[PDB]
């Protein structure tokens, strides 16, 4: 067919400075592309008002030249004024680069004498020019080989671009079916150099796949528990210093047993809901594990517990509102019983006790005592797993790839240059980079 061009703008909205008190109590931005509003912020305090809030305009229409940015003030003594403003040309925008700079203010109205100020704005304006589909077949083969050599080396190569070339990654083996082919082989070699709690490529395509993967087994879990508890008004508090006299911290105990127990209950039994390729990487995670410490029995389950619970399971109980679990933020006893649910359930997720740290939760060891057990059962279960697929813009990620591979492609050909099975695939990758650059040019030469 012909060349794809998709225009995107991001915009953050920092921070604005001496902002006119004379008209500014509570100011908000409107943000314009051309003359047409398409997103706000949130109201802020003061004049010196901080935003940090993100905007991404994704394919932009061919007649976008410029976005504007009007400030107001959200009030209720009349309809919010329309004060302050921007304007920036996309012309001034360097393709690709993300500019930083603050903007002096114009005015819908007379200032009188009065200094407008200024807006602290980050933009990016980018063009992505995308072939067909089949011209990135070889660059796709070579990405889906089965030992990942150019995923190797695509991670060594890119030092900030972690979270980028992940969600780019792992959105094109989603689209090829082959998730667990690329999340069970890097998480092979990752327990082969040692774990997982550095910031690796492994545990942000593991993090980002169950944050994919596994929102309705947290949901089934966990929200009628966390519910109960947001309703209650029952103290479950064994610190005597942050007891309130005049309470039985045995009734708060008992309490907290039986919101244990039966949120225990609930994760064991909503595991059914988990599906079965997570499962099955899980597996992978115990096989991978007893491979290379046949001796370390428990660190088959230290190494899913860590992803089920302790990077799952317990901040979402910890933090609800981020995971959809609840919108309205917890009280602070229901805060309190929360972090001592929390507590526990990391610990019984580790197969430890309390100790002499924490002397006032030793009341919660006969539960995790009794229950460890079944926490082993309910981990070795979870990976006993040996079209409605989730599909992408396959062109458009294979493009963004090998962009990548452009901008990296010095690094990569010193990877080519060192010995190893890799060495010819990495070869290969540079040829068919080059040669993909020199087709993207014939049809930008064409129209």
């Amino acid at each position: 067919k012909r060349l794809r061009q998709v225009s995107s703008l991001v915009l953050h909205i920092e921070e604005a400075h001496k902002l006119p008190v004379k008209h500014f109590t509570n100011p908000y931005c409107n943000i314009y592309l051309n003359s047409v509003q398409v997103a706000k912020t949130h109201a802020r305090e003061g004049q010196n008002p901080v935003w940090s809030e993100e905007f991404v305009f994704d394919d932009l229409p061919p007649d976008i030249n410029r976005f504007e940015i009007t400030l107001s003030n959200k009030t209720k003594k009349s309809k919010d004024p329309d004060i302050l403003f921007m304007r920036c040309q996309l012309s001034r925008l360097q393709k690709g680069h993300a500019t930083d700079e603050w903007f002096l203010l114009s005015s819908h109205i007379p200032l009188k004498g009065i200094e407008p100020g200024s807006l602290r704005v980050r933009a990016r304006y980018s063009m992505e020019k995308i072939m067909p589909e089949e011209e990135y077949s070889e660059f796709k083969e070579l990405i889906l080989q089965k030992e990942l050599h150019v995923v190797y080396a695509l991670s060594h190569v890119c030092g900030q671009d972690r979270t980028l070339l992940a969600s780019i990654l792992l959105r094109i083996f989603l689209h090829e079916k082959l998730e667990s082919l690329l999340l069970c082989t890097l998480n092979d070699r990752e327990i082969s150099m040692e774990l997982f709690r550095a910031t690796t490529l492994a545990s942000t395509l593991m993090e980002q796949y169950m944050k994919a993967t596994a929102t309705q087994f947290v949901h089934h879990a966990l929200k009628d528990s966390i519910l109960k508890i947001m309703e209650s008004k029952q103290s479950c508090e064994l610190s005597p210093s942050k007891l309130e006299k005049n309470e039985d911290v045995n009734t708060n105990l008992t309490h907290l047993l039986n919101i244990l127990s039966e949120l225990v209950e609930k994760i064991f039994m909503a595991s059914e809901i988990l599906p079965p390729t997570l499962r099955y990487i899980y597996g992978c995670l115990q096989k991978s594990v007893q491979h290379k410490w046949p001796t370390n029995t428990t660190m088959r389950t230290r190494v899913v517990s860590g992803f089920v619970f302790l990077r799952l399971i317990c901040p979402a109980i910890l933090n609800p509102r981020m995971f959809n679990i609840i919108s309205d933020s917890p009280s602070p006893i229901a805060a309190r019983t929360l972090i001592l649910v929390a507590k526990s359930v990391q610990n019984l997720a580790n197969l430890v006790e309390f100790g002499a740290k924490e002397p006032y939760m030793e009341g919660v060891n006969p539960f995790i005592k009794s229950n460890k057990h079944r926490m082993i059962m309910f981990l070795d279960e979870l990976g006993n797993v040996p079209t409605e697929h989730s599909r992408t813009d396959l062109s458009r990620d294979l493009a963004a790839l090998h962009e990548i591979c452009v901008a990296h492609s010095d690094e990569l050909r010193t990877l080519s240059n060192e010995r190893g099975a890799q060495q010819h695939v990495l070869k290969k990758l540079l040829a068919i980079t080059e040669l993909l650059q020199q087709k993207q040019n014939q049809y930008t030469k064409t129209n």
